DNA sequence: GTGATCAC
DNA sequence: GTGATCAC
């Protein structure tokens, strides 16, 4: 899914930013919770990075 | 190790 | 084909 709501992330370049993830999904093995993951673009570098989403962020 | 995703 | 993303 593409996300709508912004997320507080630490960028690879070291900054606090609020970014809307371009894709989001659940990353979990069988029997365990895992995490939710967002695909983000650092607007300072144009570089792509992944980052944990809050547990209640909608997929 | 396991899970999904995709820019590189 | 894989790095890198986390929590268990």
């Amino acid at each position: 899914s593409s996300g709508k709501k912004p997320v507080k992330v630490k960028t690879p370049a070291g900054k606090e930013a609020e970014l809307v993830p371009e894709k989001v999904w659940a990353l979990a093995p069988k029997g365990r919770k895992g995490v939710k993951i967002g695909l983000f673009k650092d607007p300072e570098t144009g570089k792509y990075f992944r980052h944990k989403l809050p547990d209640d962020y909608p997929i």
